[PDB]
């Protein structure tokens, strides 16, 4: 692998996103000879600059797709730049897996009101064949992907011969080494009868709660003895390592007690990483305890994704013993779960 | 990733109506038939009325019996409703009755239905078994397919924000505020306050002079007279923040300070700034400074620059000064001119 | 309920595209309702190849709280002085659902418009009388 | 053409480039086929960021052309996404008229580094022919006309026009009409023995020079009578007219001394509008006093424009008694004239 | 007034219309007079 001195890293960055339909009682619609049924206007998701809406015909327009379905993509609004994107279309079954991939082989041009789309998308007789299993309760699910490109940006080098090199910053590494060596520390730190060592300077600069306890007259007389019993040494060592270094290596195995310690000591960053690990460890069986922990420790985005998950998978958590514990221990959480469930997925009996 | 779902809920209601004496009602009253209206739908706001005509109103529909869905008022002014009436199997009938395959849009003040249901004599003939106890029950279930908009669920995750570590700026602010300072560094009369543990962790020279038992006096009364105040605040800004932004105009004496206080990273960036600054006039001066401060890579690069501009370095007066002052620098210059080259023909 | 709309296009000889491209107007309505928004769409070239060399014009309905509107329209092209020229009537109240097009695909020939002796393309500009 | 309830004006912005490109001693083309002659970058006033350069190959770029002069157009800087344009090429003959105009009916799209043009532009032997005069004194003149068109917008001039009348901002005419009524005048004002009864409140408000002059130790004593003798009342009333109404409509008759008044009172707008009046009035016999007024008022743009007038008419303006007078009075301006006609022109 | 004269199917449903009826009968009188003057035909 040869190397050089200069690099130029031009790239065509793609914004890529997806759009969903599931038309219920499709055989009951019969939009014949190009009767238009539109959908909602949707943007890319990252900002709001271009919007689209999809157009389908069960009985496609013109004599070509008389026994075929017509499928087209319509453009709502966009700046005039001849936006060129690639799109794909597919049908999804009840199991949420892709079945029929029909993809446009080139990135087509688009303007105000232009409609490019894969006509003769599926034959009407094969689509009305219910033996395929792709119409649960006569619902046709459509999956669409798109590949918008903003037409290339380049970076101009620079990277000359560069005879001199510079080392990386060793500040966090040496501060973690300072914690590991436990040198030059004047204040003592007790957790659960196992004794540690930490000083005020690093604690007050990275946590307001330690800054609140240490400066309120305890440092004059009782600066050595502290009263900490809400956490164990096994969580306090990782807490202190994250305080000194800014990094938390052991997080997946112990994201519960570390989330509790971060919520108690107002470590916003550690709350972020603990909610990240607990959301990665989220599952059906521990859904009750993750809802309980997030709602107890006021984890905002964690409880948001928790209620989103419990709305998307409400059918398999109610039978477990955790829900039977929640309904008798925290009656309010059932009310917020009902409020999130009866308005996001199933607002007014659609879907039933 | 939007779950638009094109949600197409129908507004269907159950209806009960009993028709009595339908066999001779044509001879009883005639063709003008009026029945009671019923309210159903969304909180009984929608008005509908169902009746069966034993005979057609005009001359053309006299043969076929009329079952017209009279609609005084539409639910919404523009509705494409594929209405599907049903009979709840009083006898066996699900075919031969013309059900509306294609319907028409209902507007305000207008009615739509179908004018043909069955042959009149075929219905009157009881041999076909189409007269259950001379009474028929109607179960009208209107199917409106107009409402399709909408339901968006953005299915947005974003992971978590994950803010970065801000420890360098925190230590810069710790210097700027100067809280809980343990040692005082007096430089050229102006006295600064700094942190003993931070200086001991950053610089080994300060760590040694905070460890060689001069603690009772040299903590707060340590004198630093060999440096200038701005070069001191620049090197200590590197000590705290980790960066030296103003290094470009003052890289030389900052390199001297880095040499004196064993800052290797500051030493190599001050080496870099003077490395990308060499000219023919001051090349001997930079070589003298590099050899005096033991800057190895800057010394090597300066020797290479003098080798590549050997015709022009010798003409400068600084070259004469380093010739009369420093012999072994010229010796290493000759060593890199000859041993790092040759043979060159003759 | 009636509509009147003056859609003026300048520098049309700078057609700016090849065959098979569309140009949308601004969304417009009348005082009543002002909830049924409409827009006109034109093709400088032929939309499809069976009717090539044509100025195809369509009427797009973009906004409706309800389903289907009955409407009869009549296209017109103003000449140099301002008379209504090539006035074609849609005889039926066509079926206007949200996103439906109606118009004359074989509306008027591109060469017939480019004939400047007719006065149909004054000062490289075309304006249309649209009544719905 | 009746009146519509709504109307839309789709406007496409069109900017044009006019360009000269003249090559002398073309018979010393010094090159074989396939060689290229670039051009300097050029643009227009707006937006002046899209720069263009011309490429001409004296001999055949391709084997099918060979004896053909090929001329192309190149784009080097497009900070936007894409710009498409039309172009029309025409070579000026000996007399100067545009001959053999070849243009493209396609609005070609351009990206950074893309070319378009006419490789089969003109025959080499038809260029080398002398009878048509295509090569006057071995000087080929290329006229480049570029039609760049831009994004299209719509103004949406729909009715419900807010039918009650909409006045414009009356800060100007209401102040202007107060002068002839002469109300709210708390002090006096006399210039050249003529009374112009005025107050100081708005006079100091709309000229910062007069406000600072009034507030420093003179409004206590001589606020009633202020000594202004530098201009005649006819220029003074126009200056106060520009103060009150905001405009100076009487310009062409007396722009020469209104310029002096504006230079005295540091009014840059009144300086430059008189500069506009005198730049269109630049003439051979007037240019000497135009330079003397431009130099005395330090109007750099007017001075440079008048120097360019000297450059364009240097054959006959030197022998003027005005130029003899301005040499014997102002050698320094003659020195900058030498500097401009030597350094800038060559 | 132009908004009310068409959107009376929802504007008159709100309590503000009954409020200005009970508070300003002269407004009701002039509105009914304007409606009667505009709609010369029909019973």
């Amino acid at each position: 692998g040869p190397v050089a001195e200069s690099w130029c890293y031009t790239q065509i960055k793609v914004v890529k996103f997806s759009y969903m339909w599931t038309i219920n009682n499709f055989s009951f619609c019969r939009e014949e000879m190009g009767e238009v049924i539109k959908s909602s206007t949707f943007s890319s998701g990252a900002n709001d600059k271009l919007k689209w809406c999809l157009r389908v015909n069960p009985k496609g327009l013109d004599e070509e797709s008389k026994d075929y379905l017509s499928l087209y993509l319509l453009l709502v609004s966009c700046p005039k730049s001849e936006v060129r994107a690639k799109f794909k279309f597919s049908i999804l079954n009840a199991k949420g897996e892709e079945t029929k991939a029909m993809e446009s082989q080139r990135a087509y041009r688009f303007v105000q009101g232009k409609d490019w789309g894969f006509k003769k998308f599926i034959r009407r007789d094969f689509l009305l064949d219910e033996a395929n299993g792709l119409l649960p309760d006569d619902k046709l699910t459509l999956f669409c992907e798109v590949s918008v490109v903003q037409d290339s940006v380049n970076i101009s080098g620079q990277n000359t011969m560069n005879m001199v090199k510079v080392p990386e910053c060793r500040l966090a590494d040496e501060l973690g080494g300072l914690w590991e060596n436990s040198r030059f520390t004047d204040c003592c730190l007790c957790v659960a009868g196992q004794e540690f060592q930490a000083h005020k300077a690093i604690l007050a600069a990275r946590s307001p709660v330690f800054s609140a306890m240490f400066e309120h007259e305890m440092e004059e007389s009782k600066k050595n003895r502290v009263e900490i019993n809400d956490v164990e040494p096994e969580v306090f060592k990782e807490m202190m390592c994250f305080i000194y270094t800014g990094k938390a290596p052991n997080l997946d195995k112990m994201a519960d007690d570390l989330l509790a310690a971060a919520d108690k000591y107002a470590l916003e960053r550690l709350k972020v990483m603990c909610e990240d690990a607990l959301c990665s460890n989220l599952s059906v069986e521990n859904a009750a305890e993750i809802l309980i922990l997030a709602d107890l420790h006021s984890a905002d985005q964690l409880k948001t994704q928790a209620v989103d998950f419990i709305n998307y998978h409400a059918s398999d958590v109610l039978e477990t013993s955790g829900w039977k514990s929640m309904v008798v221990s925290h009656p309010h959480l059932v009310a917020e779960a009902y409020r999130s469930l009866a308005s996001a997925q199933c607002p007014f009996l659609g879907p039933p």
